[PDB]
C-alpha cells in the first residue's frame, strides 16, 4: 500500500492548467495579430489561424477532457469515447493544416507565376473547412463501431461503482490500440509527416536549383564578356555573344523590362557587327554591356537572390513547426506501438504516460514563440498589440 495517487494528480492537474493558460494566450495573440495586420492576411497565414484555432481548442476543451478522463469516472461508453477522441480530431486538423502550409509554399516557390491564379482565399476557406470535417471523421472514427464498448472491463466497472451499462472511462479500455497504431499513427499521422518532409525537401531543392540556374546565367554573361575581350576572331565573338544572349533572356525569367531590353539590344547590335566581319567594333560595342549590367542586371539578380533567401527562411520557420509537432507527439505513438506490438514487455509507467501526454499538450504553446522568433512581421505585430491594449 503505497503513495496516495492524488498527490501526483495535484501536480498533473496544475501542470495541465498552466499549459492551457499558455496555449490560450499565445494562440489568441496569433489570431489577433492576423486579424488586425493586413500584411498577415494571405492564404499562407489562414492555415496558421486554423492551427492556432486547434491549439486554442486544446487549451479550452482537450485539456479539461484529459483532466476528466484521467479520473476513471463512471459514464456511458460512447460519451467516454467522444471525450477521449476529441483531441484526435484536433490533432488531425493540425496535421492537415501543416500539410496545407507545406503545399502552399511549394506551389508558391515552383510556380509563383500562376500562384495567385491557383491559390485564393475562397478555395483556401473551402480547403480548411474540408480539413476540419475530415479531421472529425478521422478522430471520431472509433464512435462508429470501432470501439470496445462491447468488450467492457467487468472488474473495473464494478470496482469504481458504475451504473448498469456505464463503464469506467480510461483510454486503453475503450479506445482500441490497433486503431491508434495502424489507423491513426501509421496512416493518418506518420504518412502525412513523411509527405511534409518530401515536400519541404523539394522546396529547398527548387530554391537551390533556381539560385544555381541564375548563377550559371550570370556567370555565362560575364564569362562570355571576358571571352570577347580575349578572343581574336569574329566567329568566336559571335559564338560567345549568342550564348550570352541565351543566358541573358534565360536570367530574364526570374518595371524591370527596361534593363534586360537594353542588354539584349546591345547583344543584338554586337551580333550584327560580328556577323559583318567587324571584330573590334563588336569588342568595343560589347564593352558597354557591363554598364547595363552594373545598373540593372546586378541589381535584379541581387534582388532575386534576396527573395529566394526570404522564401527559404520562411520555409525553414514553417518546417520547424512540423519538427516540434513530431517531437511532441511521437513519444505517445511510440508508447502505443510498444503497448500494441509487445505482449512480453512491461507497460510503460503511469508517470511516463502522463509525462508524454503533457509533452503532446505542450505543442499548442510553441508555435507563437516560433513565429515571434523567426518572422519579423508576426513579431512586430505582437509587439504593437503588447504595446497597444496591454503594455
Ligand atoms: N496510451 C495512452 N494512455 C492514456 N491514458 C491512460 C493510460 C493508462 C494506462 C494504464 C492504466 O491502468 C490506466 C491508464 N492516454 C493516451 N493518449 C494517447 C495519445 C494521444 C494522442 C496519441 O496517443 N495515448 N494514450
Amino acid at each position: 500500500d503505497g503513495a496516495p495517487p492524488i498527490m501526483g494528480s495535484s501536480v498533473y492537474i496544475t501542470v495541465e492548467l498552466a499549459i492551457a493558460v499558455l496555449a490560450i494566450l499565445g494562440n489568441v495573440l496569433v489570431c489577433w495579430a492576423v486579424w488586425l495586420n493586413s500584411n498577415l492576411q494571405n492564404v499562407t497565414n489562414y492555415f496558421v489561424v486554423s492551427l492556432a484555432a486547434a491549439d486554442i481548442a486544446v487549451g479550452v476543451l482537450a485539456i479539461p477532457f484529459a483532466i476528466t478522463i484521467s479520473t476513471g469516472f463512471c459514464a456511458a461508453c460512447h460519451g467516454c469515447l467522444f471525450i477521449a477522441c476529441f483531441v484526435l480530431v484536433l490533432t488531425q486538423s493540425s496535421i492537415f493544416s501543416l500539410l496545407a502550409i507545406a503545399i502552399d509554399r511549394y506551389i508558391a516557390i515552383r510556380i509563383p507565376l500562376r500562384y495567385n491564379g491557383l491559390v485564393t482565399g475562397t478555395r483556401a476557406k473551402g480547403i480548411i473547412a474540408i480539413c476540419w470535417v475530415l479531421s472529425f471523421a478521422i478522430g471520431l472514427t472509433p464512435m462508429l463501431g470501432w470501439n470496445n464498448c462491447g468488450q467492457p472491463k467487468e472488474g473495473k466497472n464494478h470496482s469504481q461503482g458504475c451504473g448498469e451499462g456505464q463503464v469506467a472511462c480510461l483510454f486503453e479500455d475503450v479506445v482500441p490500440m490497433n486503431y491508434m497504431v495502424y489507423f491513426n499513427f501509421f496512416a493518418c499521422v506518420l504518412v502525412p509527416l513523411l509527405l511534409m518532409l518530401g515536400v519541404y525537401l523539394r522546396i529547398f531543392l527548387a530554391a537551390r536549383r533556381q539560385l544555381a540556374d541564375l548563377e550559371d546565367n550570370w556567370e555565362t554573361l560575364n564569362d562570355n564578356l571576358k571571352v570577347i575581350e580575349k578572343a581574336d576572331n569574329a566567329a568566336q565573338v559571335k559564338d560567345a555573344l549568342t550564348k550570352m544572349r541565351a543566358a541573358a533572356l534565360d536570367a530574364q525569367k526570374a518595371d524591370f523590362r527596361h534593363g534586360f531590353d537594353i542588354l539584349v539590344g546591345q547583344i543584338d547590335d554586337a551580333l550584327k557587327l560580328a556577323n559583318e566581319g567587324k571584330v573590334k567594333e563588336a569588342q568595343a560595342a560589347a564593352e558597354q554591356l557591363k554598364t547595363t549590367r552594373n545598373a540593372y542586371i546586378q541589381k535584379y539578380l541581387e534582388r532575386a537572390r534576396s527573395t529566394l533567401q526570404k522564401e527559404v527562411h520562411a520555409a525553414k520557420s514553417l518546417a520547424i513547426i512540423v519538427g516540434l509537432f513530431a517531437l511532441c507527439w511521437l513519444p505517445l505513438h511510440i508508447i502505443n506501438c510498444f503497448t500494441f506490438f509487445c505482449p512480453d514487455c512491461s507497460h510503460a509507467p503511469l508517470w511516463l504516460m502522463y509525462l508524454a501526454i503533457v509533452l503532446s499538450h505542450t505543442n499548442s504553446v510553441v508555435n507563437p514563440f516560433i513565429y515571434a522568433y523567426r518572422i519579423r512581421e508576426f513579431r512586430q505585430t505582437f509587439r504593437k498589440i503588447i504595446r497597444s491594449h496591454v503594455l
